[PDB]
């Protein structure tokens, strides 16, 4: 395993995590994705949130992660009217455009940081069914705290599932990506197999909606036994790991997910870091920390150990002097012409990334070295 070198390096790095993440979650309860990032900063995402919020939930802070599942309940029941308006609309047959659709940015008081014309999502109302139906199931937490807002959210994907969107990485509004699809089908299958939830009146439509996602993976989601980015390619995306361990598109024994652990392995692990997409400029397209963190959660979790304690270890040594995280690292670059551009328009890499130390803590958590 660890020499006490490696624990005591593992150890204060979670405890930086946990400090990081409550340092900087915002008076109302929002994570923040980045607090000195320029492109971030002053803006939640519930994707980020989400895993940020099962982090700190794993770690045993109660507090934080209820006061972060407190925020998105209340931004939520707010978006009711918004919901209730989406939903007569399709009913009258007037599919609604992509700019009347609930937002990917918030901020801190729960409006729309953007318009969702240039970011439609769905995949962060799927995380945040995931984090706090998995929250209160760890904490024996009642979820009445949180239904109305959990109402909001299962009422809006039933509806809008199978809508093409941006991917995680607010890419291709016009594909179905498999880890947004996969987001979905985690928050779905979550409320429809929680006995808290039974009586809810969407209850079995969750598991029969999360079993229509099912099917389209299998129809236009696999090539050559793994997933794919999106419907219709024959590419993987570092996010897929997600559709294996949280959000359960196949459980971890599966060839499918074996497949798709090699596949993304094989095309995007470079020495522990994991790249986005082949085609990824973004700061020359780097090595992800939550992507290591994410496929080392999914070793973990099919009996991989050691490939996991591999991932820690190389996402442990991207922390810098004050243990802080970033998103991204260039040791190895995918399209490093494209770098400078980035760093020059928008400064360097977020640092912290509030995600980067949530992953962090799960893998953590996912190998038994949270402090004790
Ligand atoms: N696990």
């Amino acid at each position: 395993g660890l020499d006490s070198h490696e624990l005591a390096r593992l150890h204060e790095l979670a405890r930086h995590s946990h400090a990081v993440i409550t340092r900087h979650q915002d008076a109302g309860g929002a994570y923040p994705a980045a607090p000195t990032f320029s492109a971030y900063r002053g803006y939640a995402w519930l994707r980020d949130g989400s895993f940020t919020a099962e982090g700190i939930s794993r770690y045993g802070d109660v507090a934080s992660a209820g006061r972060f599942h407190d925020w998105v309940d209340g931004v939520l029941r707010r978006r009711r009217g918004q919901v209730d308006d989406l939903l007569a609309a399709v009913d009258r047959g007037e599919v609604p455009s992509n700019e009347g659709m609930l937002p990917t940015r918030f901020t801190f008081d729960g409006n729309d940081g953007s318009d969702p014309w240039w970011d439609f999502q769905t995949d962060g109302y799927g995380m945040w069914l995931w984090s706090v139906v998995t929250h209160a199931a760890r904490h024996g937490l009642d979820l009445e705290r949180w239904r109305a807002g959990i109402d909001v959210a299962v009422d809006y994907l039933l509806a809008f599932w199978d809508r093409p969107c941006y991917d995680w990485w607010e890419e291709h509004v016009e594909h179905r990506h498999v880890s947004t699809l996969g987001a979905i089908h985690g928050g779905l299958v979550a409320v429809g197999t929680c006995a808290a939830l039974r009586s809810a009146p969407w209850s079995a439509a969750t598991l029969q909606v999360a079993a229509r996602i099912r099917s389209l993976v299998s129809a236009e989601g696999v090539v050559d036994g793994h997933l794919v980015k999106w419907l219709g390619s024959s590419a993987v995306d570092g996010s897929l790991p997600a559709c294996v361990v949280p959000f359960g598109l196949v459980p971890p024994d599966d060839d499918v997910a074996a497949m798709t652990r090699a596949a993304v392995a094989k095309d995007l692990d470079v020495d522990g870091g994991v790249h986005r997409f082949a085609a990824d400029v973004y700061y020359g397209g780097g090595q992800w920390i939550l992507l290591s963190a994410l496929l080392g959660w999914n070793l973990a979790a099919a009996g991989d150990t050691a490939g996991a304690l591999r991932h820690l270890r190389w996402i442990a040594d991207q922390a810098d002097a004050d243990g802080d995280l970033p998103e991204q690292v260039p040791h190895h670059l995918l399209h490093p012409g494209s770098r400078a551009e980035w760093v020059a328009r928008w400064g360097t890499v977020a640092t912290p990334l509030l995600w980067s130390h949530g992953m962090y803590l799960i893998l953590a958590d996912e190998l038994g070295l949270l402090p004790p």
